[PDB]
């Protein structure tokens, strides 16, 4: 039987002496990408422990805080289904009993490009909230969606810096038939929006294609997807070829000796901001 | 300059003393799914190698073999945009100065299931031009496509099995902007036909769905997913769910603990025989 547990000391209870816990936090409002990684954990640890939080610390005064979907009945249902122990669901005095003061802040590098360049302070907002979270549970192992991909590479280098003793394990981002990535936010598109969102991935495939087909030129490359969106109504933030292990731009040598790339994306339909990236 | 090569002898003279090659298989009129696989090999071993070779003896007499895209000029040009050392390129008389009578014949059970009981001998004829191909480029890794799922885990077991000093990396399936995976094959297709070919793969993504939202009964998705592709037109061979470590259908117990699943299909439009997978 799942336990839906909402105060730390009681979690701290239930998982005493668990030495083996894999971790996933979430925002809630479960869909098959969540569900994905609550079967991957299962393949890396026991317990698999769920997180369901919308962390205030994350969203910037013009976000979607307030609209963010909840649905905790149904995500437990889901839950339910695929064998996972605990659901912590702490209410924000729970996690937040007075207003949070301490922060863990990622490197400027790191933490102010990209994502961090258009919603200003988010990683620190992250990086407390998945701090305090780790310190509650004490896993062994969490995982995390290449979905966001920067985030990923974030707290994946936060616990090695930190020395938190726990493995990230990476999960595929999972896709609806369309090609469109799975988010709860997707539920804020209309459905003339809806039937645009997938231009989104297919964009990424033909940067994909073109990096694969030797153009060297990587911003024209970028240029090209940026203005391609935009004449179909997107508000993009950035369309960016990066190298994997560090999120920077490849050199010129670097790009004839093939590190490793991905393609990141942000933009608008709307007032949605959806992201995306293809790995190359 | 990248060195094209068409004599066994030739090709152990220029690789002779290499301990680290990758070496990446492919029939050739190369796509951006060979490209992926000959920047993932870069990663894993140095010089990285590639063969072109259409091998007659894993086409049927019903089959393909003599309409199979040739353009190894176009192959070439690709190739030299990608870092690659080696080609391979040989002539029937070079691999097949004889007919080939000596045989590597995998298990009944792995085999002759799947693509092994709609294609008859198939694997035969595939483990057998691998192991050759293994035996002239002697490489420490070879990159196989998780695309063609059957003959990745068919390979891996064989090198395992007869001793072959060859680590398999497995690639992730490049896909076309539409969610098709990339083939020569795809070719065949008329325009209508491109056009509905997508839907395999969306086909799949609902069969996942399907399986991460909690329905036990596999059978009746695979039953309502072939049905589906009949309605549309589809002559499908198969739609199965099946474990990744064996590729043998779950027991209840084994759904209920979450063993790693993929989803196989294989199916044809018109005269083009199409397959795909998705790892659930
Ligand atoms: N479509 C998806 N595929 C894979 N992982 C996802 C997807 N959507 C969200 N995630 C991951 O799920 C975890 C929680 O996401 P969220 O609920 O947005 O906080 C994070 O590790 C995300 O990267
Ligand atoms: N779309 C694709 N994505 C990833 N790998 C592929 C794709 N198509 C073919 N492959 C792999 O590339 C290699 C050569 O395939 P082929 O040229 O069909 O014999 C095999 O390992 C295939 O599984
Ligand atoms: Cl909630
Ligand atoms: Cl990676
Ligand atoms: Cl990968
Ligand atoms: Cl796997």
């Amino acid at each position: 039987s799942m336990k839906v547990i909402s105060s730390i000391q009681e979690l701290r209870d239930q998982l005493r002496g668990q030495n083996r816990t894999a971790f996933v936090p979430t925002m809630g409002n479960l869909h098959e990408g969540h569900l994905s990684l609550m079967r991957l954990a299962r393949q890396h640890g026991d317990p698999v422990v769920a997180s369901i939080f919308v962390n205030r610390l994350q969203f910037g005064p013009n976000e979607d805080f307030d609209k963010y979907p909840r649905t905790l009945q149904e995500d437990i249902e889901k839950l339910q289904k695929e064998n996972v122990y605990v659901l912590f669901a702490p209410t924000e005095r729970d996690m937040y009993p007075e207003p949070q003061e301490y922060r863990v802040q990622p490197p400027h590098d790191l933490g102010d490009i990209l994502e961090g360049e258009f919603r200003p302070g988010f990683f620190t907002g992250v990086c407390t909230v998945v701090t305090k979270l780790m310190a509650c549970v004490q896993p062994r192992v969490a995982v995390f969606g290449k979905k966001d991909y920067q985030q990923l590479m974030i707290v994946r280098r936060m616990c090695q810096q930190l020395a938190l003793p726990v493995e990230i394990v990476a999960a595929e981002t999972v896709r609806d038939a369309d090609g469109l990535a799975l988010s709860s936010r997707n539920r804020y598109l209309s459905e003339a929006e809806r039937a645009e969102a997938p231009e989104l991935a297919k964009t990424l495939a033909r940067v994909r294609d073109a990096v694969l087909d030797g153009e060297r030129d990587l911003a024209a490359i970028e240029r090209r997807a940026v203005a391609h969106l935009s004449a179909r109504g997107w508000q993009p933030d950035y369309v960016s070829i990066r190298r994997r292990e560090n999120l920077v731009a490849p050199s010129a040598a670097q790009i004839e000796a093939g590190d490793p790339l991905v393609v990141l994306t942000a933009a608008k339909l709307g007032a949605t901001r959806l992201i995306d990236n293809l790995e190359i």
